[PDB]
This record gives structure tokens, sequence and C-alpha cells, in this order.
């Protein structure tokens, strides 16, 4: 039968799904890793114990425990990220959609889930694997992994809680797609690896770590990157955290021991209740529970990493979104709302730089503020409220990802550059927020084909187009089959990526990013 | 007679001279000081003993000892600089242009030259005063002072060669106009002092200064101000400066006494020829004697003086050309010459930053080097010699006239604004370096009107505007009689000058000054 496979650790059942009026075969809620449940909280995962008889693979499987965002309830903006399953700790599940008929062996791409490190979903709406796998008769895998506190505590020399753990989660299932995706008929030797924002950060935190390159072909990094500034901790900082967070639990603080004993106690939403007191700054765009510098999972600091080259050298596509900062600014800077414009005072302005970069000094700060404004026209709320929304989206998104762009080229056999720009005809969000963080992904997963979601028609052809890339590009390690051109140390090229003709440019903001790779830094380490 | 007049010091007689196909009277080469020679070098000028008998008035009299520019011998655009008459220690004159018939109480316009406090003289062809005094019936005054070490050698605490001497010679014949003028019509109580480059400097050194302010009316600053980064230095400075000159000359150092009387025994010449070897950095407009925030002419820091308000309040006239920098880094920065178009390479960018801003820290340069860089076309050599052009002239001219302008604005009782872009027609110097340093001097003395110096119709039209304005301004401290704006604190607005109708504009380089005045600063402080 079409719908049942076996596999290394035990046979499989499938369902029949439809898509824009055809079928496919959908794998759904396959277990890859023992359930990482009591005494197994906080540690490595381990792999999946066979099975004998038939894993009823038909229903999407359980979301991991995860913060769930209630800002705007019912509004679907917000709430199409949220969790649609229950929620458990019995998280660790892949999903694989396959053509029809199931094919020999074609290219597999393997997506990771944004949300930060705290969040995230594998069976959200906008992740449905079934447009693209049709669409481009590639096997499609959504993978999971922990996140927060149950992915990324971290008590470096405890071997209970090391740190990394929901990175070695999505380690675990790229081995089990490089084991068995041979069964549903994906070539093992040509997967991409793919995400989002900390899914973009994971997928280039696979190319560093020496233990996960073996593991996949190539990849492609959305609006993240291994280095930017929220996607990781020292160990020092990791512990400085699984401490206080145990404080806010009221934990026996005397050893590692006592501190995860405690903490493998409390119920889930315990952890996830006190997760956001552990910051060390008032700030935006951070997150409590994140991978480590760990000297396993990363031999040495992600820099020197990228200065020598010491990284998996494939192709590499990527790139950002427009507006990357608004949402963070929405949620947590004064004088942004939802259902207002959003006009920002100079003193609103000032208070969002001091959020945005936690980490600086005064003189740090005025540096941004002087980069930022136009002080020919300085009390102007639409420059201040944008201005703002660069910075985020600057320090946070693009310029990091520019800085790795740059690095991995240096060493890399091929390089494509994006910058998605189409705002959505169908966005409930408001308009000053432009081109929001997260809203390429629909078009990468094919929504605009379906007529119900109310796309117009060159929406729709933007999203083919989108798909046709990702997936020729994880077929050949080339996007092209009018010429997206690679990029290139020298001429530095990227494509927009919208509704119109292709346009070609050079160097992705590089004004705003010298100023936060080069000068701001050196800023920073002098004071 | 009309060229007779009859003064507190005695008699003076002057000459008839030509102007414009009609006549107005020069009384020439009038002492208002004792010769400042022999053990009176370095020392405050002494009043001019009255004289018996008629002081003959009617030719030039010799220019100060002085560096004498060749560079380009022969070059009309540098010898126009140069001293015209027999240079001489005994150098302490003023000038004269009355109109004809001799008028009873008028406007008077006392004009200090410029020269970076090293050079300048009264008698050059575009100071002559006779088209400004002919044409808006004012009388016209140039003095004269003593420049470079016999001006400015500064042993704080010793009397023999206290410092700021050149500035008292000013204040001296701003003293004998002020006793003097109403014998040849003026009214001594309608006296501006103007002057252009360390002359503007001067001017608001007289603003500043108490034993100054009450000795004129109102001042007209052009591209300069006395807060310039070049215009003054320490005592403690002008002690290291004074001590390193002798060194060159071999002199004994033991004391200022045995320094001063060697200095006092060596011939002008020898002076000149080693006084750019004290400089204490590789720098571009950094002139070695100059004035000293002594205690004394000034109070206390030219900036604590600028906050407090301790300054005279009156209506002051003032403004900047659109090239400033040039002619520095042509005489001094590697990559630019006369005859080329000095398309500059990023290695001598930085190398022209370096020597444009001796005083900054690696982190300082960088701060600049961003500031002016266009990174997505960082090899253009247009680009970078005219952010160069740029660097120099906002630093060192704009933005500190920029920071006086202001602050003055606060206290003051009425600011008038300039932005002088009109690159003379018959100009000699390259293209490259635009509307000159200098070359707003020629409009305002009304040189254009005379058909035989190859000016176009539209510049005798700016000319007669410009001097009209000046003139207007100097009379009522309303260049107004279309409509010149009062610059306020709020608004900060500004009138270009040039032959096209003209346009108001706010904040003068805001954006690059509130790096040069705010940021900058901060930086090198807190590093």
């Amino acid at each position: 039968s079409e719908l049942l496979v076996n596999t290394k650790s035990g046979k499989v059942m499938g369902t029949r799904v439809p898509v824009l009026s055809s079928h496919i075969s959908a794998f759904l809620g396959i277990p890859f890793a023992e359930p990482p449940v009591g005494n197994m909280r906080f540690r490595r995962p381990e792999p999946k114990k066979p099975w004998s008889g038939v894993w009823n693979a038909s229903t999407y499987p359980n979301n991991c425990q995860q913060y769930v965002d209630e800002q705007f309830p019912g509004f679907s903006g917000s709430e199409m990220w949220n969790p649609n399953r229950e929620m458990s700790e019995d998280c660790l599940y892949l999903n694989i959609w396959v053509p029809s008929p199931r094919p020999k062996s074609t290219t597999v791409m393997v997506w990771i889930y944004g949300g930060g490190f705290y969040s995230g979903s594998s069976t959200l709406d906008v992740y449905n694997g079934k447009y693209l796998a049709y669409t481009e008769e590639v096997v499609l895998v959504s993978l999971s992994y922990r996140v927060g506190a149950f992915g990324f505590l971290a008590l470096h020399g405890s071997q209970e809680a090391p740190g990394n753990v929901g990175l070695l989660d999505q380690r675990m299932a790229l081995q089990w797609v490089h084991d068995n995706i041979q069964f549903f008929g994906g070539d093992p030797k040509t997967v991409t690896i793919f995400g989002e924002s900390a899914g973009g950060a994971s997928v280039g935190m696979h190319i560093l770590s020496p233990g996960s390159r073996d593991l996949f072909r190539r990849a492609i990094l959305q609006s993240g990157s291994p280095n930017c500034p929220w996607a990781s901790v020292s160990v020092a900082e990791g512990r400085r955290r699984a401490v206080e967070l145990g404080r806010n639990l009221n934990c026996n603080l005397n050893s590692d021991e006592e501190l995860i004993h405690c903490l493998r106690e409390k119920k889930p939403q315990e952890l996830i209740d006190v997760e956001w007191n552990v910051l060390p700054f008032d700030s935006i765009f951070r997150f409590s529970f994140v991978p480590v510098i760990d000297g396993e999972f990363f031999p040495t600091s992600l820099e020197s990493m990228l200065n020598s080259g010491n990284f998996k050298k494939t192709q590499i596509l990527l790139g950002v979104n427009k507006d990357e900062g608004s949402f963070f600014l929405l949620y947590g800077a004064p004088g942004f709302s939802k259902d207002s414009e959003s006009k920002i005072s100079r003193e609103d302005f000032m208070s969002g730089v001091k959020l945005s970069v936690p980490h600086a000094n005064d003189l740090g700060l005025d540096a941004v503020t002087l980069q930022y404004t136009d002080w020919m026209d300085d009390n102007n709320g639409i420059k201040n409220r944008d201005g703002l929304d660069d910075i985020v989206g600057d320090h946070n998104v693009i310029c990091p990802l520019m800085h790795f762009v740059n690095k991995y080229t240096k060493f890399g056999n091929g390089t494509y550059l994006y910058f998605f720009n189409h705002r959505a005809s169908n966005l409930v969000w408001p308009e000053w927020m432009g081109v929001i963080h997260g809203y390429e992904i629909e078009f990468v997963f094919g929504l605009p084909l379906v007529k119900e979601l109310n796309y117009t028609a060159e929406e729709e052809a933007l999203s083919r187009r989108i798909m046709h890339y990702w997936a020729t590009f994880a077929k050949t390690g080339n996007p092209n089959e009018s010429k997206w051109p690679l990029f290139t140390t020298k001429e530095q090229k990227f494509i927009d990526l919208n509704t119109e003709p292709m346009k070609v440019h050079q160097r992705l903001r590089v004004q705003m990013c010298v100023f936060w790779n080069q000068f701001l830094p050196k800023l920073l380490n002098a004071t």
C-alpha cells in the first residue's frame, strides 16, 4: 500500500490528503526520539526504540510545551503562530508529505520552525507541506524540537541539563531522515534543511556544528543566522539564567543536582510562567533559553569558527524581509500599538533604542541614535517609528545575516541572496509594520495557491516562483533552471523578491551593517 | 581741505582716488600704535605718540612680517594673498576710505583680515575699500595686526610675551576708530567689525572679550568663529610651542627671560623659517601661533563663556562658503594637486582624515570615516575627494560656526545667516575646489563692479546685493530694507548667497554638525 512504509524503526501508516484538487500521502506524527519526560527533562534526546505493529501516522502530534501568545485573543495574525494541538513534553515527532505516486529518490526538504527558541509548532497551517511537496514534487519533512527551558536550559559541566538539547532534537530528526527517508522515496543524499528566524539560526548552527554537517546536503536560511545576538549565550550567562529560573521557583540552589531535581518536579506551566523573569536586561528581541557556546556542539566561538572556515562547505540560499523589527516593537516598545499608526515621539524613540540595544553604554546608544536620526526632521513621528523598525531589523536580523553571508561566501560553494519585500494583500496586521517578520513563509509554503485564502493572482505567481526557486535550489544547488545571480565576495549581488520584474542589487544595507558589524562593536569594546 | 583731517594723534593728509568713474578720499597708512620693534617684540602694543606736522597718508603701509606662500610662484590664485608691500615689524597702521564729499556721521565698517593668524595684509587688492565706501556710502576702515610668533607667541605669566598681542593690536585700532573716526565723517557709535576666516574668529573674540565689547556696535563673521579648533590654544600648549620655537633657534631655555631675549635678537625671517616646526601633530588646518585662553583677554574657556552669555549682545551677520576645506587639502593632503581633478583613493582618504582630525584616537578616526563614506561606492574617487573636502570644511569652519550661532542666538539681539555657494566665473583655481575658502571676499568688496576684472553681469548683481546687505546690516542691524529671514533658535533659517533667486533653508548642515559638535567630542572624551 502507498500509505504503508516500513522503516528501520517499524512500520508506519500514512493518510491520503487532498491538495489543489489532487492528492498526496502524509505521514504525520512519526516519533524520532524517546519522550523527553520525567528524569529525562533537560537531557539529550534518546533515539526512539523501534516498535512492532503499525504506527498510526495519520494525525498531527502534540506541540512542545511553550509560552502561548495571548496579546490579541482571537486575532488570527497572532494565533496562527500559537500551538494548534495539545502541548506536551512528549512532542518529539516529525511529519512527511510524499508525492503520489511515491517517488523513488527525490529531493528532500526539512523544515525547522522558528519561534525565538521559546515557542513554535511543526503543525501550523502556514507550515502545511502538502502544497510544496505536491507542486515541486519534493518529499517535505517537518521536524520538531524542545523550546524554552525544556530545550535550552544550560548548566555547563552537568550531564543532566547540558544545554543545546533542542538542537540535538533537531539533529536526531535529521539523523532519522538520513536513515529512513529512502523508504518514503526521498534521496538521503539530497536533503536541504530550511527554517525561518530561530529556524534559520538553527540551520546555520547545523552548518557550524561538526556533529551535524554530515546529515544534510544544503541549507536555506530565512530571516535568521547563527551569529544573531539573540540566538546564543555564553555558558556563564546560561548558567546564571538556570539559577535565576530556579530562584523564581524557590529551588534549592546548593548544587546543579539540587537545582535540576527541583526543576524536574515542576509542571511545564510553572517553568513557562516565570521564564521571562531571567533576562538580564530590559530588552526587546531577547529570549531566555537559547543555544550556548558549549565547546561541544560549537567547538569554539561562532566568530572564530566563521573566520577559520570551520563549517560545512556547501551551497546556501538565504535572505531577509524588509521590516524585520516591527513585531518586536509592537509587542514590547512604548508607543506602538496594533490599531494605531504608531507615530513615535523622540522620547519613545530613545526609549526604543535603549530596549533594542540592551548591552550598550550611553555612548553606544548615542552612536545608534545619530545613525538613524534625520536631524533635519527629528520630530517626524513616521521617521521615528520607521527608524526604530530598521534599528531592530538591522541589529537583530539583517546585519547579522549579512555578516554570516560574507564570511560564509569566502569558503562556501555558492550563495544565493534575497530581500523579500512584498507585503501580502490580505495581511491582518496594520500597515505600519510593513513586510513583517515571518510573512514570507506563507509564500514559501504555497498558501497563495489556495483560492479561499484570498491572495491576488500575482501573489500566486510569486509563491510559485519562490517555491520553484527553493525546490530547484534544493535539488541542484542553484535556484535557476529572470536569472538570480550568485552572491560573490566582490559583487555581493542579491535579488528582491516581490510581484515585480526581478531586480538585482548589491551590498544589502551596507551603510547600516558596517555600523552594526564594524563600528559599534569597536565602540563598545573601547568604552 | 577734504584731504586734511585733524585727529587727536595729529593731522593726516589723504589722497583722492578714482573709483567706478567717480572719486573718494583715501587715508592710507595711519599709525595707531608705536612700532612693535626691538625690546617691544612680543609685547602688548603701545598707543602711537601724537605727532606735530602733517602725516602723509597717501600710501599703503608695510605688511607685518609673515610666512610667504611660494607654492605656485607667479600664479595669481595664491599670490593675491601674499604681502604686496615690504614686510616690516613696523606694520601697525590702518586705512580709511571716505565718501566724497566727506560725510558728517555715517556707518563705519572695520575690516579685519584673515590668514590663519600667521599671515595677512590690509593692503591686498581684494581688500580695497573704495568700492564699498563709494557704493554704500560707508566709511571703510581696514586695520592690521601682528601675525605669527610676533603676534601670538605666548609665555603665560611673563609680561614680555604674554600672548594675544595681535588681538590687542586689533583692539588698539578699534580704540583709534572709536576716538577719531568722527573727524573723518564716521559715526563711532555705529561701527561694525567684519573679517574672514582668522578675521571672523577675531571679530567673535572681540565679542567675547570684555575689554573689546564696548569699542564697536555690531559684527560680521565670514567663514570663521572664535571657537574654531584652530583659532586658539591652552596656555600650556602656547608655552610648549614658544619653547620649541626657541629650541629650533638654539635658544637658552633656562628661563622665559633667556628664551624671550634670544627670540628678540633673531631676525624676523629666522622665526618665520622654523615656525611650522612647533606643531604638535602632523595635521592640516593648524597654525602654530594663535590666540591663547589666558584668563585675561578671555576670562574663561570660550565654551563656558558661550554657555553663560558672557559676551557682547548685539546683532550679528555670519556665514560660510560651500567648499571651505579644498585649499587646505590642496596644500597639505596627499593625492590633491592644483592641475588634476584630484580623485582620491581610499588609502589617501584615510590619510586625509588622520591629518584633518590630528587630535583623534583610532575609534574617532573610524567614526569620521564611517560618517563620510558612501559604502555602496567607497572607491569612487570623486566621492572620496569631496567627502574629504566636507570633512575639512565641516570640522574646521561650518560646524564651529554653527555652534557659535546657536549659542549666541540664545542671548543676542538678531542673527542673520548665509551660505555662500556661487563659484566665480573667472576663478583660476581648479573646478574640484568648488566655492573656495576666501572667495566670497571679492563679492563683499565689490570687485565684480570693475569691468576689467571679467565677472559676468549677474556676478556684478550679486556683489551689489551682498554689499548692500553688509552695509545695511552695518547701518541698521538688519540686512533688509527678497527678504533675508532672521535666524532664530527654533526655525534656524538661513539664505543661500548666489546669482539665483533667494532661497531660505533651515538647519545648515545639521546632520554633520551634530556629529562634530555633539557625538565625536563625546566619543573622544570617553575613550
